Order: structure tokens, then C-alpha cells, then sequence
């Protein structure tokens, strides 16, 4: 894209250490990552890993007890990725033998058939990806395969392009819109239903930017469409509901991975201050790796829909309204 955020400062130093060939030949924008602290020990899977820029960056961040996997179908890019494993094993962990990464060859719509080896069920803590869905050959299958490899408490933490309305047939056939990742973009409500059908019942908005289509020829195919670049997190947690219910709970961020913990655009947790939370958010904290840095109170009796948030109306509103209101 031309939609890549600044590189986080905490990442600059690690990027200064990654093999220049991996950087020079890397296709696309950086897969955005959850707060660095939260990655310690995680198993992370990068969908469309290319030359491994983000796989190698996460290798350092997850530490020798964590694991990174990259999957791609581009022979050429994987060849580069595969030959720099030892390089980075010593760069990060003082010995060519001590790599915590591997690179697999496969369509991202089927992680089980990848080579050398497939990704087993319930094996991954964080799946990351940037701008891979709209060129995807089947989005439902891709979301299903994601849910499959995620462990309980795991998450999809990813960035993609979405639209605020359903693109016409003509727009979805156009080759230049398609290769720009616009033509295959989902209307956001349609995205929410599709991901729910794959198993992810609660889509959390992390950040959103505008995407412009200024070329008057293309614009004509999508006259009044607003596109967005959205980062979302979708947790795999067995007890989540479709709605955000109040069970009287509080969560308290204990510290240790930053001054504060920003879970999504609705919930910010300052160090050692209790914040009132709906039960889906409690359950996300309790069942995910985030449990390690939090204290979460017990569920009381149901109190109705969650309203203890200064943006509760937007919290319950369709995703479309959350995105459009939070760009502005
Ligand atoms: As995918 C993607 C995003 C922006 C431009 C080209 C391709
Ligand atoms: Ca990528
Ligand atoms: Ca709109």
C-alpha cells in the first residue's frame, strides 16, 4: 500500500538489524502488531509473509520462548525468507541454530496443506496480516482457517481495506480496482456477518484511516463510496456473545507492558485504575494472554446492556457507524 503507518520507534532498532535483502525485497506494508510487551512468548502467524520482514521483527519481540510462522505462495519471496533464518537466529539470539521461525509455502485459504508442514488446529496465539483479504479467492474459507488455527484466547490482529457500502458488479470486475485492493473490498456490515459466520462474534476496532480514490476514471466505478483502512482485532473466545452485556465487572491493568493498555477505541486501561467493562471484554482479558497483566473482577448478576463507557451508544452501534465516527 501507500497506507503504511510510521514504523513504531520500538521497531526501528530491530529493523536496523534485519538483513538488508529481506528489507529491500519486501512486498507491501508492515503487518501491525499488538503492544510489544504482549508478544512475549506468543506463537505468531504472518499471512502473506513475503521476504519475512514482519516475521523477523516478531522473532525478536516474542523472544526465544515464542515462535513465528510466515506463510506465502510467492516462491521468489520465500526463497529470500528461508535463507536468512540463521542470520537472524544469531543476530537476535547469538547462535545460528537458535531460530524461533519457519516459513511455509501455501495458499492462505488453506493452512493445513502448507509445506513443509501445515498449521495444526488451536496452535497460534496471534495471526497477523496486512492487505491480504481483498485479493483472497474466498474470504469465508480464509476466516474459517484463521479461527481453526487460533487457540482459545488467541486473536486475529490485522489491517485491511473496507468500504462503507456495497460495490457494484462493474466495480468488482475492474482489474485496476482489484489490484489496488479496492474492488474486492467488503462493505463493513457484510464483513461483520462473514467473520461472525467463521466464528468471531466480537470485532474490535483498533484504528481507522481514510483511503482516497482520486483517479476520476476509477472513481466513476465507485462514485460515492468511502473506503477505509481498518485495523481490527477479533478474539477467539468460547464465551463471547453477539451483544455487550453488563455483569457489573471491572478490569484493572496491572502494568508491565506500557504506561497504559489500549485494548481498542472504546477501552483504555491506565496502570492500576479499575475500568468498568462488559462481559465480552472481561472474557477477552481473562482467556487471552492479556490475563497475565490484568485483574478482572467476578461476574455479578446481569444488569442489562453495558452502558458504563463515555461512548456506550457507539459501542453497541453497527461497525459502519463506529468506523465513520472514529475517523472524524
Ligand atoms: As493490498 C493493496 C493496497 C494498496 C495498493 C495496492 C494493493
Ligand atoms: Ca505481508
Ligand atoms: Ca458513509
Amino acid at each position: 500500500c501507500k497506507l503504511a503507518a510510521a514504523v513504531p520507534e520500538s521497531h526501528r532498532k530491530i529493523l536496523a538489524d534485519i538483513a538488508d535483502e529481506v528489507l529491500e525485497k519486501f512486498y507491501g506494508c508492515g503487518s501491525t502488531l499488538p503492544a510489544d510487551g504482549s508478544l512475549e512468548g506468543a506463537t505468531v502467524l504472518d499471512l502473506g509473509c513475503g521476504t519475512g520482514r514482519d516475521v523477523y521483527l516478531a522473532s525478536k519481540l516474542v523472544g526465544e520462548h515464542g515462535k513465528v510462522i510466515g506463510v506465502d505462495m510467492l516462491d521468489n519471496q520465500l526463497e529470500v525468507a528461508r535463507k536468512y533464518v540463521e542470520y537472524h537466529a544469531e543476530k537476535f539470539f547469538g547462535s545460528p541454530s537458535r531460530s524461533n521461525v519457519r516459513f511455509l509455502k501455501g495458499f492462505i485459504e488453506n493452512l493445513a496443506t502448507a509445506e513443509p508442514e501445515g498449521v495444526p488446529d488451536s496452535s497460534v496465539d496471534i495471526v497477523i496480516s496486512n492487505c491480504v483479504c481483498n485479493l483472497s479467492t474466498n474470504k469465508l474459507a480464509l476466516f474459517k482457517e484463521i479461527h481453526r488455527v487460533l487457540r482459545d484466547g488467541g486473536e486475529l490482529y490485522f489491517s485491511d481495506v473496507y468500504a462503507d457500502r456495497r460495490l457494484s458488479e462493474a466495480a468488482q470486475q475492474d482489474p485496476i480496482l482489484y489490484g489496488e485492493c479496492l474492488g474486492g473490498a467488503l462493505y463493513l456490515e457484510d464483513f461483520r456477518r462473514l467473520v461472525a459466520e467463521a466464528g468471531f462474534r466480537d470485532v474490535r476496532l483498533v484504528s481507522v484511516g481514510p483511503v482516497d480514490v482520486s483517479d476520476p476514471q476509477l472513481r466513476k466505478l465507485v462514485p460515492d463510496v468511502q473506503f477505509y483502512s481498518c485495523t481490527f482485532r477479533c478474539f477467539k473466545v468460547a464465551t463471547l456473545e453477539a451483544t455487550r452485556e453488563d455483569y457489573g465487572q471491572s478490569a484493572t491493568y496491572l502494568g508491565g507492558i506500557g504506561e497504559e493498555f489500549k485494548l481498542d477505541r472504546f477501552f483504555t486501561f491506565p496502570r492500576e485504575k479499575p475500568v468498568r467493562v462488559d462481559r465480552n471484554t472481561a472474557e477477552i482479558i481473562r482467556h487471552s494472554r492479556l490475563h497475565q497483566w490484568f485483574s478482572v473482577s467476578a461476574e455479578q448478576q446481569h444488569m442489562g446492556l453495558f452502558k458504563a463507557n463515555d461512548s456506550y451508544a457507539l459501542l453497541h452501534a453497527p461497525l459502519s457507524m463506529q468506523v465513520e465516527q472514529l475517523v472524524s
